[PDB]
This record gives C-alpha cells, sequence and structure tokens, in this order.
DNA sequence: GGGAAATTCCTC
DNA sequence: GAGGAATTTCCC
C-alpha cells in the first residue's frame, strides 16, 4: 500500500 | 556510533 | 505528466 520514504532493504 | 545514498511522495 | 523535496537504511 504506502511505502514510507527509505532506503531499500538489503 | 557517524557519514553518505536511494527511493518515495507531493506540487504545478 | 515530469520534477523537486523529504525520510530511512547501510557499511566500517
Amino acid at each position: 500500500g504506502r511505502k514510507p520514504r527509505g532506503r531499500p532493504k538489503k
């Protein structure tokens, strides 16, 4: 749904 | 535990 | 519709 603002996971 | 980068969400 | 701005995570 709504993905917060951040750097992708490893 | 600090500095740097990627993707996302919103406006015009 | 494309660009600009804000927030979060990773490596050493």
